[PDB]
């Protein structure tokens, strides 16, 4: 079994807006396989045949609650300008630090669980440090900076029931958010 867009449940759901359990660790074989098919469907439509192949809307993250599982599991799969690829999955992520400065991306962000578009910037720390298990039972404490920093808030944020507009400023979507600057390569 393997999720496509119909497993994709979009803003409305009040699942989106709940707080994600905590996934108990060690974990069972159904968490385990829940998030193992999270991954993939991640790289899967990165992937132009396969996402063909069961008609997946590109993306480089992805949030356990977005599937209809109210649990905390996130799958990250963003390759930044350097050509560093940052590839997760993980139970229980959580942001133990986070710089003051901001950053953003000017184009804005986009959503699987939302069937529009909502322009203006989504202030996001610059820097921030993750701590949780991987899919391989080891815990870990990640370092993101850029582009990969922004995939884990807005994935964390889905955890939280917290949506990437809800980050947009009030009536002024462009305005440059207090120290911060545009995303940086
Ligand atoms: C940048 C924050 C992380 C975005 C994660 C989403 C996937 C998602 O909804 N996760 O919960 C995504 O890939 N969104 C894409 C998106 O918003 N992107 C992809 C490149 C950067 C940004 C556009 O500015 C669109 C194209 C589906
Ligand atoms: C509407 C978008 C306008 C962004 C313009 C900046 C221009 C710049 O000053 N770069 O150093 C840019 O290309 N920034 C990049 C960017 O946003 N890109 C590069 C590829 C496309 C787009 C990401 O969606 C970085 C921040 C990743
Ligand atoms: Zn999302």
């Amino acid at each position: 079994h393997m999720l496509t867009m119909k497993d994709v449940i979009r803003e409305g759901d009040p699942i989106l807006r709940n707080v994600a359990e905590e996934v108990s660790l060690p974990a069972s074989e159904e968490d385990t396989t829940t998030l193992k098919e999270m991954i993939e469907f991640v790289i899967n439509s990165q992937d132009p045949e396969m996402a063909e192949k069961y008609s997946l809307r590109p993306g480089i993250g992805l949030a356990a609650p977005q599937i209809g599982v109210s649990k905390k599991m996130i799958a990250v799969h963003v390759t930044d300008a350097d050509g560093t690829l940052y590839s997760h999955a993980l139970f229980n992520p959580k942001i133990i630090s986070h710089s003051v400065e901001r950053t953003y991306l000017q184009g804005g962000e986009g959503c699987l669980s939302v069937d529009r578009e909502v322009p203006g910037y989504v202030p996001r720390y610059t820097r921030i440090t993750v701590k949780a298990t991987s899919i391989n039972g080891e815990e870990v404490k990640l370092r993101l900076k850029g582009l990969p920093a922004i995939v884990f808030q807005h994935e964390i944020d889905h955890l939280n029931g917290v949506m990437f507009y809800d980050h947009i400023n009030k009536e002024n979507p462009f305005a440059a958010p207090d120290d911060s600057k545009p995303l940086e390569r």
